């Protein structure tokens, strides 16, 4: 202990085999009493949008966090009279499923008011970003397992057929005690043939926004709510639902598909509602951690094909409060891959490999410029990642063993970066996580084209994550951000106790 | 910070990287001298029951609580007529394995009677429940790894070859760090051909009733032990160890294998004692925690098939005490399966789907009537359950495309409900986990058969567990359910000190 | 208080659903602005050895402790006479690939110097054992994912192929979200033909030894230091990078790839440095954790095969003082792998089951008598060993039905086995996992070779890891192995507040 | 048989069946062992009848 | 047996018994003879008193 | 077999025997090979040469220990505590790779 | 039997002792016997040492 320089401060820890004698109490464990699911059927169901309203069934009744929906649907697939034949009926043993998460992305918007105060979420386009981490094999195989819950590893699906990995594959032939693939999930088809197809069946979708929550963990739900109330509109196209392969087109290529129609009847929200025992009592206002996504994203004209490199500066956007967390990411521009669908149906959901990037945010130019990008990996995986770094700048070389034949690349996935800001930017002195006000930043990063067939028109996106402290009483709604002050945050007394990781648990 | 509607309290804290000050400790980690091991051959095994006795070597030594029992073994199987066909090696690559897990499946009833007090637990189908319920993948890959333990995931095996995921495949085949199938696991063939076949090796299964552990954590071992005996009880059957695939066998339903016999060499059990250090000593008399399954089983005569629903009423029964958990599967039955081996070898160890349950609990009926399937999913995966939300409720839809067969539909595994009274039921007021009185329950239930093969008659189940207290002082086992009164339970000071989850883990 | 032979008090404890009063405090994360990366090129790059030279941007300026190199290459092979016709492409689809961890398993040792005291650790021979010992699948799929990182668990390359599990294929053949296997790694190729094969690509690989560390998890970055250095001594082959599969080529020990030659470009390597915040101040001189692991090895002359049992003892050798593990396993024949470039392409690093052991520690032997060599497993999987059982001591048995053709035993990957001190060995009290100093040991144990093909000749490695504390202060920094002494360690006042399996998480 | 209490649990888990026999036949019982707990043999005189 | 009271304090009955299983085989003798019959009869043979 | 270690013995030489224990017990373990228990005389052998003999299995049957105790009288009483003589034995054992013939 | 016996131990009012066997005895047993002794008590055993 003592003898080392410094003299050190000296404990003894019993091993695990034998304590034996602690300090031993039993615990009783007391939430009570009745606890149930109701079913609120949707008022009002439509292809153009979705609505429900529900209101808690009794006085301080607290309301589990969970929160999903179930729709059932109808669709028929139709052939496209080019091309032909044709042979061969036109679903394929591993060839098309659903897309991966289904409902949440063709859902434009959707809405929710905790009693009165209104919290919205971007579906779209937010997810397939905020889908790849932080989760983890455990948490992927839970809650998550009940929505089409694979992702997209390579750049485009012609490839892919067929890999023991391939995305869309049938059950059998995925590894055992391991995420599945998305032709797993059970629905009827009622006839299969040439010229047409159509199917039948039910998906559960989960509800995505904060403050209700999608990962594992439970926390406090929010008792003492009067009326909550949600609202989906659907995304105009409606056939993004299908997934496809380029493949068996074949070689003209007018898709063999020539269209879809996609039919739904009324789904039903399933909240949880647990009402607290006499005896102890819940307080009359009561304060919740709720966080805040936004999107802000720019359009460009120049292309790169197939793997040519470029550069683009962002655009100067203004966020009201230091985000906790930010991400940063290219992608194939939305604007195009809308028109003419059989490209929407067979293209997948692949980001653009980030060489670099560099970002001037309050006051300072170039930070990271100087990071290379296998830098810019490693922070974050720290942050959640889950992604190997082979798939992180996205080429992999596959060798033919013939003669004589070019060998062949592979591109697999983008980089999708991001920068929790108190960690990886450095935040300037007296100032915090929390702290209002206003602040602004853009980001100019370089990047490449690494999908082997298509010309890729690019867009940047950056989804920030705002942290606030939103009050509910009965009846209010308070909501604040920038809670902290710069007084308090100077000399604020600091702690051994907590450390980083169990910060690291809150979100979700 | 003081900036919400009720004012909060700041602390700050570090980032990882930098304390980088905070008061450091040397921890030195004491041990016992003289760890040792021993195997305890059995005293007078059979071939319908065996048991091994086992003394401690005085009151100061501590044994340790993870136990297991190795066993060699040969088998030899024979073609019978008059099926043949008759072709190829009797075993097959893909078709051929032990039943997770091999010996646990057999036993009728392992008793173990620890300091004079005897505790014992059934294990037939008791085993199967308690088996897909707590483990996760890296824990499911440790200890758990000695005995064949990977589960049954099809309806029937027929179907499953050959998917790379196929529950009693080859090593090879099976993906890299996963759970590996059942056919891996090693024992030499001396002989195979047609008309005979003969292995030979040597099984591991590890005791698995409380105390003793099977997950990977150490709490003290048992001391200060006295005298401790172990013997196990088998079903006369034993043809259940092995496990055989369908497609093989042809049609008319001849089957290639029947009949075979088993082969027993004296078996061993492996115990670990340590005796601690010269100045710390163990208290007088200790306290350990002492859990308690139950079975209780109910069959009818009513049939369904090949996939129609049913709905069933549980024997109504009385409960000394709320137990901690409980497990409601209902399972293909037990009349059947032991009549006429080739189905008894044959039949997988999945059960029937769950369109819903509605339960009553005293003088309350309709708890959770309205909450679909879905629901019953995310709680017991809440609880642990670690299947995906596909397989539980399991049929798949993979599709063929070939014009113009039709499209084959796969009956996959089964799903088992659990429920926490504490956590799921709610317990009225004044009443809590271990409290003592007397509460009637009686689970009506509606479920459909999903195999495409064969006819099923079905019975229900419900394990519960209690959880109680035992104290070993040499030679003493007191032991005590409801620790627990009911004016103790309600004047219940509170913590909101200790965790939820971490009171999790000293399950159970 | 109430009811067991001891009254226990009592604690209630609030279900996770609804908490819904305590004292909610938030919380701001403080770390210093302003981290910046540096890429320093290397002057006095050779093909003999790579050194580098940084200077700090100051002293005050806390480096960061992850850190990296990234190396460009170009290799070429040559068509070898005579085995010829090698008709087809020189490199195969699934057959050949790069070895793992490429650049460590090259470099002969390794050093670095922080700041005035060298610490460094061999390379060559600890890695591929100390590999497998710390990680889960998240760990390893994380900052372990830059360099290859599968391992070799086939007991030769010749069985694998074509397995869906082998352990060097294209990225095409895994199962989704787990490691994927060498294949996969990007290698730039120029051009192939039977003949002749030119590759190119840059690869990263992180520095291993401590402090740096290669782990998950993170914590206080290195400071206040005024230099830093790092040396990779290569070794003089430089041929063991690449791997290669025997059935391509038979038969008289005739391989296709004989003979080649690598080259390398200016190597830069990476790492980046926080600077902290003006107001709170770091100390001026901080003391951190010092591990550093000396091998100790014995060579032997009797030769066994392909699978004959034999028994060994190691010679005695004097440890300074304890040390805080040790790894014990043979590993086959480091002396004639090197001769022959065959030799070195061709084989793996699997080394042979344990049949059993026992071992003599300072004053008594025969620790570990009779032990199952299963037992053996049991701990430690408890130190993490991150492998089934099945493999561990593995040998397969696979059954190839047809009439007839003998079944086949296959290779594979023995046991590596582990023990902390305090844990298993038992210890002299007043001697801890610490204190200095003098004690001797031998080990003895028996092994099986398991592979057919190759005779193995056995040699068997020693690792021992040492604890200790280190003083880094600008003007020189210092460190003690022994920071205990004997008087301190006995009565030690012992805590029942710090949770062991905390110290598992420390390293490494 | 292995009765409980409340909360003295599994009171007489270990005492074998013959045990049970004998502080009941204190109690007064009255009937030979043989008798309680009764199954008895007969074996056969005749080849080869089963007993 | 070696069998230990748990404390003192604890106070033993007077009444103790031992149990114990039992596998008995006859194999029937030459040259009688002999001999039609089961070797076992109905009433000629059981255990003796007290065995 | 005589049991071997200290305290037990071995040349009697008979003396002060242990008392006063509470428990004891002895366990062996023994080495797989188990051909080691015989002997054989290389004379009967054939010349190249291949040995007569092998091979061979063995088994045991209930094996059992053998220890009597007095009591002492109630005239003299005995002690306490007591201390014994002990010994231990250790064995340290290295090998070379050259051989002589 | 202690040639063939890898080790052996003997547990003492709870703390073991042992002496691996195997290797010790055949070197410790030239000895410390006389003529007396090697048809005393070491006669039940085989004894005879080879020459």
């Amino acid at each position: 202990m003592s003898n080392s320089a410094i003299p050190l401060n000296v404990v003894a820890v019993q091993e695990p085999r034998l304590e034996l004698n602690n300090e031993r109490t039993w615990v009783v464990v007391k939430g009570g009493q009745q606890v149930t699911y109701y079913p609120f059927p949707s008022t009002s169901f439509s292809s153009n949008q979705f609505n429900f309203i529900c209101n808690p069934p009794s006085a301080q009744t607290v309301l589990d966090r969970l929160v999903f929906i179930q729709v059932p649907y109808d669709i028929t697939f139709t052939a496209n009279p080019s091309h032909a034949g044709i042979t061969e009926n036109l679903l394929q043993p591993g060839r098309d499923a659903f897309r991966a998460f289904p409902i949440s992305s063709i859902t434009n918007t959707l809405n929710a008011t905790i009693n009165g105060f209104p919290v919205n979420i971007e579906l779209a386009q937010i997810i397939h970003a905020l889908s790849r981490y932080h989760t983890p094999l455990k948490v992927k195989n839970g809650w998550m397992s009940m929505q089409p819950s694979f992702e997209d590893n390579y750049q485009s699906y012609r490839d892919a057929d067929g890999a023991n990995n391939n995305p869309l594959g049938v059950f059998t032939s995925a590894a055992g005690l391991s995420e599945l693939p998305r032709g797993s999930y059970t629905m009827n088809v009622v006839t299969n043939t040439t010229t047409t197809a159509r199917i039948t069946g039910v998906l559960y979708e989960q509800v995505f926004l904060p403050p209700f929550l999608w990962d594992g963990e439970q926390a406090g739900g929010l008792a003492n709510l009067t009326s909550l109330t949600f609202n989906w509109v659907l995304n105009n196209n409606l056939a993004r639902i299908w997934s496809h392969s380029d493949i068996t087109n074949d070689v003209s290529g007018n898709s063999t598909i020539g269209s879809m129609n996609i039919s739904f009847q009324q789904p039903s929200m399933y909240l949880g509602f647990v009402t607290p025992r006499l005896n102890i009592p819940i307080p009359p206002r009561i304060t919740y951690p709720y966080f805040k996504l936004s999107r802000y994203t720019t359009q460009f004209q120049n292309t790169l094909a197939p793997n040519a490199s470029s550069t683009f500066k962002s655009n100067v956007v203004q966020l009201d409060s230091i985000p906790r967390k930010l991400y940063l990411f290219v992608k194939q521009s939305d604007n195009v891959i809308y028109q003419n669908l059989n490209n929407q149906i067979t293209t997948p959901d692949v980001f653009l490999q980030i060489n670099n990037l560099n970002l001037t945010w309050n006051n300072q130019q170039g930070i990271l410029s100087g990071a290379s990008s296998q830098n810019l990996y490693d922070f974050s995986v720290q942050n959640g990642y889950n992604k190997t770094w082979s798939e992180f700048n996205g080429v992999t070389q596959q060798f033919n063993g013939v003669s004589g034949q070019p060998t062949k690349v592979i591109g697999l996935e983008g980089g999708i970066v991001c920068l929790e800001l108190g960690k990886d930017v450095g935040l300037r002195d007296d100032e915090a996580e929390g702290v209002i006000g206003n602040f602004n930043l853009q980001v100019q990063m370089t990047v490449t084209n690494t999908n082997q067939y298509v010309t890729v028109t690019p867009d940047m996106y950056i989804v920030a994550v705002y942290d606030g402290t939103l009050v509910i009483s009965n009846t209010s709604a308070m909501a604040s951000i920038g809670v902290a002050s710069k007084e308090e945050v100077l000399n604020a007394r600091i702690t051994h106790g907590v450390s980083y990781n169990e910060l690291q648990r809150i979100y979700g």
